[PDB]
């Protein structure tokens, strides 16, 4: 992920949502660069963050969405998961799928 954010955008973007419940989808997605980038770099983080490789976010996945910028990060709590959640999602399935995440991050 460092190989397309910039670390200190990375590190500006734990440290606005360093408490529990501050993490915006937007927010984030502004300070650390990834609304900027194109389709293509969106798509490779969305790589790294599918850890079983599903080709979708779910479960886990959501919980651990900030320990992939940084492992010593912390877990996303239960509502910010359901933000996220809340935030991509357009048809239903309960997972976040490589379209859904392009357009959240664009806005
Ligand atoms: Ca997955
Ligand atoms: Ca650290
Ligand atoms: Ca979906």
């Amino acid at each position: 992920i460092t190989d397309i954010l910039s670390a200190e955008d990375i590190a500006a973007a734990l440290q606005e949502c360093q408490d529990p419940d501050t993490f915006e989808p937007q927010k984030f997605f502004q300070t650390s660069g990834l609304s900027k980038m194109s389709a293509s770099q969106v798509k490779d983080i969305f790589r790294f963050i599918d850890n079983d490789q599903s080709g979708y976010l779910d479960g886990d996945e959501l919980k651990y969405f900030l320990q992939k910028f940084q492992s010593d990060a912390r877990e996303l709590t239960e509502s910010e998961t359901k933000s996220l959640m809340d935030a991509a999602d357009n048809d239903g399935d309960g997972k976040i799928g490589a379209d859904e995440f392009q357009e959240m991050v664009h806005s």
